[PDB]
């Protein structure tokens, strides 16, 4: 992680911040520059990183050719916009900040990436368990276990009228938590939920072992959920429709 | 339906309403009285109806005995608070408006009930497909097909600054729509979603046929969803964990 070595700073620097009145939390914008100024050259908005990548290869046109510029099936999966959007990008028609972008902030340095998200506070949705499964399958399929990390920076606030004051922080690393500990809210569109402060950080196996372990946990959960749907929503009601 | 015979009124009376700044829509409070004044004796807030029912039988204590006051397994299922809460109610410790109450407004008259909800405007959540299934199973199990109806009153608005102006209305009746037409958003916690204006009203079979038909539609959907979970989330990932 990059933001970690200096996390101490950001933490104390924000723990006593300010701001006026889903919804939104400007606290995120506070880390972009906190890392924009202090961490120039590394910090990037995902869409910003995408424009930068295509701008550096202007002779490269069409989605297929631009997709290769990622030099990584997983990274492509994690960061790329769809085909049409990629095809339509044109130097003077740049990508704009998007809502569904994998990472709120992207830190790149020497071929290594850090998908950093920022949460602010019913645990919030962090990542689709299925997209996390597809991500692990790509890592394993392409043997890419040192390409990126998905980290999180949390910040708490207190309502002081028409204002919002920061109270503390939390920094966690998805790939440092035991996969089986990840809670999946199936009803909530299969979204994994957890407060960063409560996230676990005890994992000790290799990255690849984290991918298999998460997959094992995902498959098992999906499997029992489906059998559970049959037992609760199907079998008890047959006597009414047969 | 009760509110229908006069729906014409409410519609025109509200289609040009007013209001200042989830969230909330006071438009609902506008129908309670619209029906409170004009429809006195019938109109009820669910919790209000519950207090009224227990107050009329003060000699009746304990959850078991109070539960019988409903004289209807389905109605009990649809309207009652849990056992502890029912046990703890005490004439001077009345129920208060609750968020999860089945109906936003309840219209009662001569043993007949009208669970009326009010929506205001991604289709909004209307009713858990599972609770709707449990409701149909109770109707059939107890042969209660003329006890209640679940209707809806919709109202549209336009943002005129720090204000909200009503534009039109929509009135629909759940049991008048073909069951198979009901859309179930499994990812969205199995909630059924649909705008009242777009709701269907072509059903023509008996109420009981509506209960079986909904059940058939529910079971089939649940069943294919579970098989779908296996095919997408289980089988494609086995090769990674075996």
């Amino acid at each position: 992680s990059f933001i970690k070595p200096i996390y101490q700073d950001i933490n104390s620097i924000l723990i006593g911040q300010k701001v006026k009145r889903a919804a939104g939390e400007p606290f995120e914008k506070l880390v972009y520059k906190f890392l924009k100024e202090n961490l120039s050259d590394l910090t990037f908005k995902q869409y910003e990183y995408l424009n930068d990548l295509f701008m550096k290869n202007p002779a490269i046109i069409g989605h297929e050719a631009r997709y290769k510029l990622f030099n990584s099936p997983t990274l492509l999966f994690l960061l790329s916009r769809g085909k049409a959007a990629t095809e339509n990008w044109s130097i003077e028609n740049l990508f704009e900040e998007k809502q569904n972008d994998t990472a709120d902030i992207l830190l790149v340095k020497n071929q290594f990436y850090e998908l950093l998200d920022v949460k602010t506070r019913q645990s919030p949705n962090i990542i689709s368990a299925y997209k996390l499964a597809q991500t692990c399958a790509k890592m394993i399929d392409n043997k890419e276990f040192d390409l990126f990390d998905i980290n999180y920076l949390e910040v708490d606030w207190e309502l002081n009228g028409e204002d919002l004051v920061c109270v503390s922080t939390s920094f966690a690393e998805l790939f440092k938590s035991e996969p089986s500990e990840l809670y999946i809210n199936w009803a909530a569109a299969m979204q994994i939920q957890f407060h960063v402060r409560d996230l676990d950080q005890g994992f000790n196996g290799t990255r690849e072992e984290w991918a298999k372990s998460y997959l094992k946990h995902f498959v098992t959960q999906a499997e029992q959920r489906a059998i559970s749907m049959i037992d609760k929503f199907v079998k008890p009601f047959k006597k009414y429709i047969l």
